[PDB]
């Protein structure tokens, strides 16, 4: 039964994109259809966001922030100062402006979504410290976000999200192979990575390194450009974040709010070798991960790092270990879930068998009843005691 009323917003990972981009080809859905308006049709009220897909967790939590309640982001003076990009970003009218007024939020996030969605609800609740100090110090303006004592996000749900990392930011080519990753996905969605668009396609939101696809340039000549950019090569990146020292390190101080309800769903795609102890991917794995992806994530061992044989197990992107909620560097709790949704702790939601593109329909897999499984999250999160 029904116990709130928040909407729903959706939030993308590592790729990702709005309702009118890529020719409207869906990342909510993908070849499948549109979560977002089955949700809606359905009685459950549904958003999208669209922040940057190769941004750091913080560059995203502050466009989530701004595109919700409205105007103009603001990545906070002390952290532009540090690492060199523009302070402010685009302005928003903001989908959701009385939610500086009362109304509260779910948030559904894919991949590293689900760090992005922590890490808003870090900021809304606590602020920061360090932002709070450097306004003072230097007589300059302080976004609400870094206030703290805002209280909006009434869930947060993860599905296939590396919170502990993935390791497949460990691998020799990683540069290479992710952005051909990249390039899967845009194909895809019928896009093709050596046309020259003039129409956007599918903005990178980059403003804030001064970064822009021209209009005519290929995709590929562009991922040529990012790759040698501060967005590749800066700590102030999705693939810093993405590492699992960078996804530690956002642990240490991304923790679970005692106001907000955690949901993780975990993803997994392999089958164990009887006798390497390694994992290879499954019959109808997405052929991009199956072939250049999940053979190095389903052999990589590196005791240095903790990585044992518990991390092979694999959705074609990120360790499954990694995905029921933070550990490594983090207090959180993360609790099996037993029919009773708790605030304040991982409700792990246990592990299905799809993999990193199936589960939002990028990938097809036609066992999977993906309409299902969005209509019965949503009717788990309707029942929500506020
Ligand atoms: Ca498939
Ligand atoms: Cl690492
Ligand atoms: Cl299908
Ligand atoms: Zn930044």
């Amino acid at each position: 039964s029904r116990a709130n009323d928040a909407p729903i917003v959706l939030l993308h990972g590592f790729t990702g994109w709005g309702r009118e981009e890529m020719f409207g080809f869906k990342y909510w859905g993908g070849v499948r259809g549109d979560i977002e308006q089955w949700l809606n049709d359905n009685g459950y009220r549904t958003y999208t966001l669209a922040v940057g897909p190769l941004s750091s967790n913080w560059d995203r939590a502050c466009e989530a922030y701004a595109q919700l309640v409205g105007g103009t982001v603001d990545y906070g003076a002390a952290h532009a100062a540090k690492h060199g990009h523009a302070r402010f970003g685009r302005t928003y009218l903001g989908l959701l402006p009385e939610l500086k007024r009362g109304g509260r939020i779910h948030i559904i996030a894919h991949s590293q979504g689900g760090q992005t969605a922590r890490m808003l609800v870090s900021l809304l609740e606590n602020g920061s410290q360090e932002e709070r100090e450097y306004a003072k110090a230097h007589n300059v303006s302080l976004s609400p976000l870094f206030e703290g004592g805002h209280h909006f996000v009434l869930s947060v749900t993860t599905i296939a999200t590396p919170h502990d990392g993935t390791t497949l930011v460990n691998m020799v080519d990683f540069t290479d192979r992710f952005f051909d990753l990249q390039k899967a996905v845009l194909e895809a969605a019928a896009v093709a990575s050596n046309v020259p668009y003039t129409s956007q396609v599918y903005d990178f939101k980059l403003d804030q390194w001064g970064l822009r696809r021209q209009p005519g340039e290929s995709f590929d000549h562009y991922f040529e450009r990012l790759k040698r950019s501060p967005v590749w090569t800066s700590t102030d990146t999705a693939r810093y974040d993405l590492s699992v020292s960078g996804a530690e390190k956002l642990n240490q101080w991304v923790q679970a709010s005692p106001n907000t309800y955690y949901l993780s769903f975990a993803t997994e795609r392999t089958y164990r070798g009887a006798l390497t102890g390694n994992y290879y991917p499954e019959l109808g794995m997405n052929a991009f991960s199956a072939v250049v992806c999940a053979p190095f994530l389903g052999s990589y061992r590196n005791p240095t790092l903790g990585i044992d044989d518990r991390w092979l197990e694999n959705d074609g992107i990120v360790n499954t270990v990694s995905m029921n909620g933070p550990k490594r560097g983090s207090s959180d709790r993360i609790v099996p879930y037993d029919g009773a949704l708790k605030k304040g702790v991982w409700n792990d939601m246990g592990t299905y068998n799809v993999d990193h593109l199936e589960i939002i329909g990028v990938d097809p897999n036609p066992s999977f009843d993906i309409r299902a499984f969005y209509l019965r999250l949503a009717e788990q999160l309707a029942s929500l005691q506020p």
